[PDB]
């Protein structure tokens, strides 16, 4: 199993991609940009959202990378 900081909130999925929102949720780009897609909105605080406040977390997308070299 993966620890829990390479996980989606709430979920079982590795972030792959993970990004920061400004709220400070950290979580999988590809679901957030699908949540964009129908509506403009933090889905957890719904305040405004849109795909350019979204922000890379190289330090933790690398530190996962590093956990799937343990096979």
């Amino acid at each position: 199993d993966a620890p829990d900081e390479f996980r989606d909130p709430l979920m079982d999925t590795l972030m792959t991609d993970p990004v920061r929102l400004p709220s400070g949720t950290i979580m999988d780009r590809s679901i957030i940009l699908r949540h964009l897609l129908n509506s403009p909105t933090d889905p957890f605080n719904r305040q405004t959202l849109t795909e350019s406040m979204l922000e890379p977390v190289p330090e933790l997308k690398e530190q996962i990378q590093a956990w799937m070299r343990e096979k």
